[PDB]
């Protein structure tokens, strides 16, 4: 179940962008806080398009079963609107936003350590939801979002956060399946049933991909039909120009997933690059 947060109490600000049939918002929520005091918080709104109430068991699906976990790699669910007929959900609002954008207006600025820390933290948390045996199923750089930046000052490292998949492909129209290649996994193409934690892994290597190419999107070139003739012919992505990561990257997509090593192997071979 989730918490109800009244219409009251949101103000919807600025169009932040698009998902599968929904649009997001950022917003402020008034709310009684810590120690009562009142704070007007920054919020994630995300809008499930009303053409597609038919989906709106999955949207809320997606964001409850990662409620029910807590991890510092996830983003915080804090609740639904209800909001009149519309179906919203409010997360945190992560400062500075997905991380695909990032490595593209940052291309020049971020070197493979920076890299390496971010596939880290990603790792960390998909291995938290194999341990849960979780199944993600949308795991991508534009969903990775960035809580804060390094700090050479203070030597911190960049920190994410894994945002929710949204609706799932287990009911997506095939050829939104097929426009998610190389991120939806061959056997998934085959049938969106067979999504498994298997899956996840498969998604990790496009992900570490889209981080490794400054936020390139692969085979993006490729139209629908040709995306598919990739997964015919078994083909692997090219390797990134930061190259360190491309044998994890393969080794990731895998074209037979119960070969698609553990997360707590993919963890020790991004430990071991050093
Ligand atoms: O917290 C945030 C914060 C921001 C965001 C956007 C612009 C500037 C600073 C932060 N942008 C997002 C998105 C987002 C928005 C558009 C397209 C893809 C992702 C998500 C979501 F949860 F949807 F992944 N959270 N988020």
């Amino acid at each position: 179940v989730f918490h109800k947060i009244r219409n009251e109490d949101l103000i919807f600000n600025e169009s932040l962008g698009q998902g599968t049939f929904t649009k997001i918002f950022k917003g402020v929520r008034r709310e009684v806080g810590d120690y009562g005091q009142l704070h007007e918080t920054e919020v994630l709104l995300k809008v499930l398009d009303k053409a597609h109430r038919n989906y709106s068991e999955s949207f809320f699906e997606a964001a409850s079963m990662m409620s029910k976990l807590s991890h510092k790699h996830l983003v915080l669910n804090y609740g639904v609107c209800f909001c009149g007929d519309e179906n919203i959900l409010v997360q945190e609002f992560v400062k500075f936003g997905s991380l695909d954008t990032y490595l593209k207006k940052n291309k020049n600025c971020i070197n493979i350590l920076w890299k390496l820390e971010v596939a880290k933290q990603l790792a960390a948390a998909m291995h938290f939801l194999e341990e849960n045996t979780l199944i993600h199923g949308n795991v991508c750089a534009k969903n990775i979002l960035l809580i804060r930046e390094e700090d050479r000052k203070t030597g911190n490292p960049p920190f994410i956060k894994l945002s929710d998949p949204g609706i799932s492909i287990t009911v997506l129209p095939k050829d939104i399946l097929q426009e998610r290649i190389p991120w939806v996994p061959p056997e998934c193409i085959e049938n969106p049933k067979n999504l498994n934690l298997a899956t996840d892994k498969w998604s990790f290597g496009t992900t570490l991909w889209e981080i490794c190419s400054g936020g390139d999107k692969p085979l993006s070139a490729l139209d629908s039909q040709r995306k598919l003739q990739f997964y015919e012919d078994r083909h692997q992505l090219p390797a990134p120009k930061a190259a360190e990561l491309a044998n994890l990257i393969n080794n990731c997509m895998d074209y037979e997933p119960d070969h698609r090593p553990s997360f707590r192997a993919i963890i020790r071979d991004l430990n071991s690059l050093f």
